[PDB]
């Protein structure tokens, strides 16, 4: 019963107000969870938190883009006094996505896309180390992308700062290792959110359909658990079998 | 939340049950509600270990079972789809077979047993399961791989060999399955506790050799293994196919 | 040292199995074009003569016997064969010969099983080891196998076919590890798709050919020479710190999406 | 025919940083086949000296300064090199690169800003500026030089190993969206590697030895020449199987 819950746990999970995010949040707290969470919106930030609190969650938040590094030190500095400077659990799910072919890309593209995608989340774990120590037994989940180990037409750059992510992944998990931290780094495949909103891919699935977002937010709920004590350093797909065809 | 990490209602074979990761997957199941099925090569061993899960209402069942032997992986099937009136929600390969040896030193009946016990008997199992687990309409086959399959190890040649094979064979089923909602998926153990016994003694420095190149520093439990094998056959893992999970503390990847 | 000397493989042996068509055969041509002495080998008596025969008269150094790779008394025997015509020092072991059988998961036998294990797995392992002392005595050995790009993926048909191909590139992890203090190194080539005897059935099934060509980006199947050209390369010094890899040669067939 | 599968005459190269380490080897390489090559470096006097040693061995190369890791600069090599070769480019390899050892806790802003140019939008934009060459020569060869520590963790490398990784994926979509041009993209990944760039490491190798400028250039030849016609997409490491030593 100890081994699957996350009662008693501090978390920290960008982009919580749409998709990926706002799933894990919820998967989260159903686990017993403190979560605090961002957005760039104000407004919907606002309409998330009084739908969690109406709901006995415990969620907390501010505005923050995380593509904005003095907002990232602003973020980090809130989250540390909000939870007295002991954080479980770290998600980086606010990412960004241009398509465009390789042609297209202008620098304001790949800036765009490295800063939100793999500066966001570097930067977040070297502000929230020291607090991810002071847990005891921290973990950080990345969102990256199935795309990151196959060539889709217009994920160039987007695939590309999502492999650097499953890499840093890897020199997280075994460096910080001796501070009881682990990393992982979930790969998901197409989800239904509002980021894909916004026949050919399903095709290519096994399972003939699209993810779900609860799909994803489960594995990053397990990944966090004490029964997940030896998972590191790895990168999991959830695509219902897409990038192995 | 309570219906996805759930396994209420379903029924599950674990081969190799009696010990170690095998006897963890099974308790983890059965902690989730499963009706489990396990063998072993050992009677005894098999008899004693079905006369404690009672004990604990645990609902297990099992037999005597040679898995490198074809016959005897027929029978199993056939007591398996008797007891479960041919429905199966869950097939864990987790018998297998392991010796060590430079490259020079497997002779062929090594090579003959150790293909036998950890690719073909879950290739056959496999094949003998999938009426099974089609009539289930929710069918979740797990290898118990070895994060060995991707690095060198010494001694290791034909039991990784092995185990890749057992890796690639993984996404094969998740591919060719997908239609009859059966998912496949491998995890890859590192270092995982050895269940002691009477009268073998372990080789520590082997062990310690292992540890050592663990990030965490310290060896696997079962129970580490076994969790994750009851997660990959949740509703919650539903999008989850055709992968290899290793659980090695970052073994593979420390360098 | 010089770029002349690391480009080529004269002076050099290499044993080659399964030399009369396909891949096999151009690998032979491949490395004799460098230097190399060749021994090869197939099941078929009056197929690999005609074979000799024809590099005898094109002044190639090759040499042959019959040997089917499956068989463990004919593995022997093909090895003390090579060392025989070799001196006992072999520089090059190239694991070309396979088989392949295509059907769904539920259709496989246990012969079909037996019989892909035997032709690529139990092969390539035993040849290894029967060639060992042959490629330490050498002072620098190159080991290559042929392996396929699906071992990657998921391809229908070929759950047993590819998942001996995922233990060849296993193996060679193992093998390129556990001699590199021999001076031997290990590699494994894994072609898609190649225009060959062995898959001319597959290109006159014009649905099946199409099937496939449409996922590689190249928008053709490969042809031998694509496939021998980095088994010639692997085995030059030019290649001397590339040990333990699986190289797809595909056309980008596997990493397309 | 063989002779003219394993050959680079008359093709037209850039080598970013070729003045020293692995680039000046594939220089070198590239030349040695039949290659005209143009590379470039920040060091004017280093660039000069290269140049004049192979202009003094009768070697077709030509070279400019340039720092990579700036957008104009880039825009400005690209237009020299059309400008030699006649807006005909066979090869591009992505040798210059930056290196930062530290802690994942110590990278600074300019730190992660510095490798992110160097290593990966440096490689990332010159592919696009050099495309219509590319495409022109009808037939192209982009190699990237990666690192094999972008499939393993090695204490002080993970900014630096995350943009070579970052690089190895590039490297697929730029050899699926261009194959339809005849153009190939590939990567090596080197280990250790002797050069200026550079027990713990080496008790790692199976080899037990840190590799040579020669073992990388070598393969990057290969892979431009038609005999890799079917090759593209690929991370290859070059590293004496320290990836995969357990
Ligand atoms: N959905 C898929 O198919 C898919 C596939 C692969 C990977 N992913 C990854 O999964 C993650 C989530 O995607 P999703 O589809 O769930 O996205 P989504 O539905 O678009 O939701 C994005 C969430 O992130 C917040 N956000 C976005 N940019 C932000 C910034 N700069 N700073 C702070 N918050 C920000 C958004 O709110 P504001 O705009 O209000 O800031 C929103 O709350 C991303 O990393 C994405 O790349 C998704
Ligand atoms: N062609 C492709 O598309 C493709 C793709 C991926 C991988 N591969 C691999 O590449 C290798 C060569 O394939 P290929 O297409 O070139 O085959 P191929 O055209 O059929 O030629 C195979 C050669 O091997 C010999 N051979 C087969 N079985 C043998 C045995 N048991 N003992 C000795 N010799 C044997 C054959 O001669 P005899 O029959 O007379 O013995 C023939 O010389 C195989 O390992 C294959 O799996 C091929
Ligand atoms: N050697 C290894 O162990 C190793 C291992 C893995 C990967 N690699 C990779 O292999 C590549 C070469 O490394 P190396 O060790 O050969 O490095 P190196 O010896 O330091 O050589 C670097 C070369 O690139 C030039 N250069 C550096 N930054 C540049 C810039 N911004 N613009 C233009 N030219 C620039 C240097 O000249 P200036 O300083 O004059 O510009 C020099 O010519 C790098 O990408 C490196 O990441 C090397
Ligand atoms: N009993 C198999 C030996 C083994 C040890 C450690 C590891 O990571 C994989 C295999
Ligand atoms: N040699 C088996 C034939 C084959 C292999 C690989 C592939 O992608 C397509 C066909």
């Amino acid at each position: 019963e100890k081994r699957w819950s996350l009662e008693g746990t501090t978390a920290l999970v960008t982009g919580g107000t749409k998709g990926i995010g706002h799933a894990i949040v919820e998967e989260l707290v159903g686990f017993g969870a403190r979560v605090y969470t961002c957005s760039r919106n104000e407004a919907e930030l606002r309409k998330c938190l009084q739908e969690w609190e109406n709901l006995k969650y415990d969620v907390t938040g501010s505005v923050c883009d995380v593509s904005s590094r003095t907002e990232r030190e602003k973020l980090a500095e809130e989250v540390s006094s909000v939870f007295n400077g002991k954080l479980n659990i770290l998600i980086n799910n606010a990412g960004g996505y241009v398509n465009k072919p390789i042609d297209g890309f202008t620098a304001e593209d790949f800036s765009f896309l490295v800063a939100v995608n793999l500066e966001s989340a570097f930067h977040l774990c070297q502000l929230a180390h020291p607090m991810l120590k002071a847990s005891g037994t921290g973990s950080i989940v990345h969102i990256s992308s199935c795309c990151a180990q196959i060539a889709i037409p217009g994920h160039s750059i987007y695939s590309s700062t999502k492999g650097a992510i499953n890499q840093l992944t890897r020199n997280l998990a075994c460096e910080w290792a001796k501070d009881n931290i682990r990393t992982n780094s979930i790969a998901p495949g197409a989800i239904r959110t509002p980021g894909t909103e916004s026949d050919r891919e399903v095709s290519r699935v096994p399972f003939g359909r699209i993810g779900e977002p609860e799909e994803v937010a489960s594995l990053a709920a397990f990944l966090c658990m004490p029964s997940a004590s030896y998972i590191t350093g790895q990168v999991i797909c959830v695509d219902g079998g897409r990038t192995i065809n």
